[PDB]
């Protein structure tokens, strides 16, 4: 009929206009400016000669051998100084290929960069020849060097497929993609390729630097089991061959690595310098005398809300010009490095230090997930062959009988009353080895009350100790009772204090760390390396990996590694990440998911006649009846998308990409428990739908609720203390008498020094906030990411259902009734709406964990 001629535009971005080396003179505009339409400033003529080469791939129409055929290698042709849909940072370019009616319909296209600098491809758009809509190509991708390559560069269109449903030609492509993704294990890895595989946490310690800096393997043993990351492809240390060497680079899949547009949105890079810069330079203040090394007064620990700590010029001008720290540090003059108000203390600077703000912190705070009901009584322990676990807790009957209800405490179990925060087993087996440190740590359980007007109140906090005479007659114990009058009432602040330091490690190597950013890390390897990008679950699944690699690997270098962060400044100590391998022993996939989880804990029990089809035991959980809409939400969307593309569940167990997806997450990036019998098998469209669902569930809003809460909360040092460096005043000693006169010192002398104070606070009110570029659960994505409109319409059902639950979920903040939403703090509990402006807000769920 006609050879035609084929118009495409190609968007792209700039190195220069991603890059963090660069990007460092803009930070608080962004999306603005003429939204930079690439024309104007001529670098764009660099890309216009023989620099740039597309080359279409046919979907329809085979060669000899039975894959697609090839069109002519094109080159980038004319600038497009404008398009409606032009976005800031981007550039456009025309390039016409040559095509006919004999060669069918484009499905992929091969791309070569001549150029030394690499680019960030964004899109491909036809505008094609027969009866035939455009078709877009959807890349998001860096294109480095052709000559580093062995096979180019290849993207497919938008079209959705399932394996036995891609277009014969292309079929070759399809599985030669996949191929060069896994690599084959070997090598060391380089900044440009993109080759995802694992390998065990033998990354952070560093045995050449000496003894005491070594670390254990974890994972890929019995004793410290452990999920994969990323494998990095570096030479063994000279003096542990088991063991990885140190370096400044951890390198990551290339397209796991995002830029932003504006310097203050690079966060990593602030983390990281926290650690590189900022932490010594402030260990030189406290190294000689320019700061007061310790806090004296609770008043002095306010002020650096107000005036801030007072530091040399030699030290602030050299912390306040880094590029991304100009946001997260307040800066007077000279001597002034200021922290924001944390939202705890807004209203209130005391109401922290009130028994119903500890317990109502236990279901709304920073880690509300770890409460359960007392189901019999003394609460037991699950450790072995020494005694205190086939005994129990010393918490006795005769110590929980006081004011408010006067039931027996059988009677307050039956009637679901009784419930317990226990800390004990974790930290027992290592307490002995963390009090020779500084550190002067106890196991503890705390005992809560449900009262009569729907609050909790706690009752009971046992301190418990190893060893009177060895690990074989059990806990030494004893038992402190609420007190709100004279030494009794200090001694019980303290008795809270031991409990939250136990807590906020907890929270901080268990409910943050591995539950959702170590564990979801091998999903995110397997699903690269067997699903292919046009496969449905991969396109329901990836949003919801940005950045997470990214982080991760800076955790490796820079936080949970031996010296860092961690290690400094929390409770554990330098066994801080092995013992969160011990927990990981007891770690359920399936019991991840919110109703089971809650089940679990005994905080619900099952219930048809009941909106999520559970019955909450405290109705005025507000992490609860939050998480259980956002959880259904999230349900509901996973199971319409599935059964949009599964016809069968024998349709699934024929899918040999999400069958090896699944056999090789199991077997391998989990496979310290490859024989649990609680995986589900990949045998049903149920079974896809569950386990996508605690996936996204674990990303989004898991990480949210767990994450966006460390600052409000603990940004006051004295609501959330980390370590503690003192055991229990004895009653009739220079301690005690200390408590009598200034328990405020006392307090201060037991908890986190100022020094480890200025880092944690640092560190957390970085990962407290949401970059300018956050993209959210629900409505967001990318862009046009499919061009199947039955998921398109699926997925603004998803995104239309959360801006409801937004609107609920206000105006139970609204509701007088339910009062552990506020508490006598006045922080109305908001960290699981969904949308949120940039910031340390206490709200907003991201897709991923970003940060
Ligand atoms: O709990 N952790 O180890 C952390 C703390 C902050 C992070 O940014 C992170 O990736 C991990
Ligand atoms: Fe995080």
């Amino acid at each position: 009929h006609r050879g035609h001629k084929i118009k495409g535009t190609v968007v792209l971005m700039r190195k220069n206009v991603l890059d963090v080396n660069s990007v460092t003179s803009v930070g608080g505009i962004i999306g603005q400016g003429l939204d930079l339409v690439g024309s104007t400033l001529d670098t764009l003529t660099a890309f216009l000669g023989r620099s740039v080469s597309l080359q279409l791939i046919s979907a329809t129409k085979a060669d000899a051998n039975g894959k697609g055929k090839l069109g002519k290698a094109t080159f980038l042709e004319g600038i497009i100084t404008s398009l409606p849909t032009l976005g800031a940072g981007q550039s456009a370019f025309k390039i016409n290929f040559e095509w006919d009616d004999g060669s069918g319909i484009p499905g992929a296209f091969y791309i070569k960069n001549f150029m030394q600098t690499e680019f960030f491809l964004v899109s491909l758009t036809l505008e094609d020849i027969p009866n035939h809509g455009s078709i877009h190509f959807v890349c998001n991708s860096w294109i480095y060097n052709a000559k580093l390559f062995k096979s180019d560069r290849i993207f497919f269109a938008n079209q959705t497929y399932l394996p036995s449903e891609t277009p014969a030609p292309l079929v070759k492509y399809r599985e030669e993609e996949l191929h060069n993704l896994r690599g084959d294990g070997t090598g060391e890895r380089k900044e440009w390729e993109r080759i995802y595989d694992y390998d065990v946490y033998n990354d952070l310690g560093d045995p050449d630097k000496g003894e005491n800096h070594a670390r254990p393997v974890l994972g890929g043993n019995d004793t410290f089991p452990y999920p994969r990351r990323g494998r990095t492809g570096r030479k063994p240390t000279r003096k542990d061959p088991n063991s990885e060497s140190r370096s400044n680079d951890v390198y990551l899949p290339r397209d796991e690595a995002f830029g932003h547009l504006k310097s203050s949105d690079f966060l990593t890079y602030g983390l990281k310098s926290v650690s590189q810069n900022v932490l010594p330079l402030l260990q030189s203040a406290f190294d000689l005398n320019f700061t007061p090394r310790e806090f004296d007064s609770f008043d002095e620990v306010h002020g650096l809300y107000s005036g801030g700590i007072k530091l040399p010029t030699d030290i602030i001008s050299k912390i306040s010009p880094l590029p991304v720290l100009k946001e997260i540090f307040r800066t007077d003059g000279e001597q002034a490095l200021k922290f924001p108000p944390p939202k705890v203390i807004q209203v209130s600077k005391s109401a922290w230090m009130t028994d119903e703000e500890f317990a109502r912190e236990m279901l709304a705070g920073v880690n509300p997930n770890l409460i359960r009901c007392l189901k019999d009584f003394p609460p037991r322990s699950k450790l072995d062959s020494q005694v205190y676990g086939d005994h129990t807790s010393q918490i006795t009957k005769e110590h929980l009988e006081p004011n408010l209800e006067g039931l027996t405490v059988d009677e307050a179990i039956q009637n679901k009353r009784l419930f317990l925060l226990d800390h004990h087993d974790p930290i027992m087996p290592y307490l002995r080895r963390i009090n020779a440190t500084s550190t002067k740590a106890y196991a503890t359980r705390t005992i809560l009350f449900l009262k009569n007007d729907g609050t909790l109140r706690p009752l009971a906090i046992e301190l418990s100790l190893p060893h009177p005479q060895g690990d074989q007659s059990g806990a030494f114990s004893q038992v402190f009772l609420p007190a709100d009058e004279g030494v009794e009432s200090s001694i019980w602040l303290l008795a809270k204090a031991y409990v939250v330091v136990n807590d906020s490690c907890y929270h901080q190597l268990v409910s943050h760390w591995l539950n959702t950013h170590a564990v979801v890390e091998p999903f995110i390897i397997a699903t690269n390396r067997h699903l292919s990008v046009v496969h449905p679950i991969y396109k329901l699944l990836h949003p919801h990996y940005r950045d997470t690699m990214n982080i991760n690997g800076l955790a490796r270098l820079s936080l949970v590694n031996d010296g860092g962060v961690i290690e400094q400044t929390f409770l554990w100590g330098r066994y801080s990440v092995e013992m969160s391998a011990v927990v990981y022993k007891d770690w359920v996939f399936t019991d991840q998911a919110l109703p089971a989880d809650l089940i679990k804990r005994g905080m619900a029990i099952e219930d048809p006649s009941c909106p999520h089809g559970i019955r909450l035991v405290i109705e005025d959980y507000p992490y609860t009846v939050d998480g259980l809409e956002i959880w259904d939400a999230i349900k509901t969307w996973v199971h319409e998308y599935v059964f949009l593309y599964y016809k069968s569940d024998d349709t699934l167990r024929e899918d040999p990409e999400l069958q090896a997806c699944w056999k090789e997450l199991v077997e391998v990036g989990h496979g310290d428990k490859k024989n649990e019998p609680w995986w589900p098998k990949m045998q049903t469209r149920e079974e896809l739908v569950e386990a996508c669902a605690i996936i996204i569930w674990t990303a989004s809003a898991l990480h949210a609720a767990v994450n966006f809460g460390q600052y409000p909360y603990g940004g006051l040092i004295l609501n959330r203390p980390t370590l503690s460096r003192r055991f229990m005043p004895e009653k009739g000693s220079a301690e005690y008498e200390e408590l009598r006169k200034n328990p405020q010192k006392a307090y201060l002398k037991t908890i986190t020094p100022k020094f480890q104070t200025l880092i944690d606070l640092s560190v957390i009110e970085i990962l407290s906030r949401h970059a300018s570029d956050e993209v959210y659960l629900g409505e967001r994505d990318n862009p046009n990411w499919t061009s199947d409109t039955r998921a398109l319409e699926a997925f603004k059902r998803f995104g239309n259902k959360l801006a409801q639950i937004e609107n609920k979920l206000s105006e139970r903040n609204n509701d007088e009734k339910l009062r552990n939403r506020c508490g006598p703090v006045q922080m109305p509990y908001t960290l699981l709406l969904p949308s949120s402006k940039e910031g340390l807000t206490f709200r907003g769920i991201p897709n991923s964990i970003s940060i």
